[PDB]
């Protein structure tokens, strides 16, 4: 995909996750420039599971499947994004295994992906 269709193909991401929680503008604003660097609620972890689960790179129960996610990489980021994104599969394939409950887990894999990002990160 072209940049210009993924970003605007975050806030049509967003659209279909956003309406099912409890959200604070500024919070998804934040996560939008891969800022993470706040706590989250229940909502916003949860609302990152929606994310995830629509990329289909986690399950129900939040676990992260990295060769999937690596199968799906050109449906999801641009060519220009590849590099970052592959290296943050590989950074974050094991960190849902420290957390037990679903949307804690996709949240702290997104949180270590703006972390282990060598450039911008962008969350829906």
């Amino acid at each position: 995909m072209t940049m210009e269709q993924f970003l605007t193909s975050l806030d049509m991401i967003r659209s279909g996750c956003a309406p099912k929680f409890k959200l604070k503008t500024e919070d998804l604003d934040r996560l939008r420039v891969g800022d993470f660097n706040f706590p989250p609620s229940q909502d916003l972890m949860c609302y990152t599971k929606c994310v995830s689960l629509m990329a289909g790179s986690v399950n129900k129960k939040g676990e992260f499947n990295a060769p999937k996610a690596l199968a799906q990489l050109p449906h999801l980021v641009p060519p220009e994004m590849m590099e970052m994104s592959r290296k943050s599969v590989e950074a974050c394939r094991d960190t849902h295994k420290q957390f037990k409950e679903s949307c804690e887990r996709v949240y702290q894999t997104a949180k270590c992906f703006s972390e282990n990002a060598d450039g911008q990160f962008m969350w829906p």
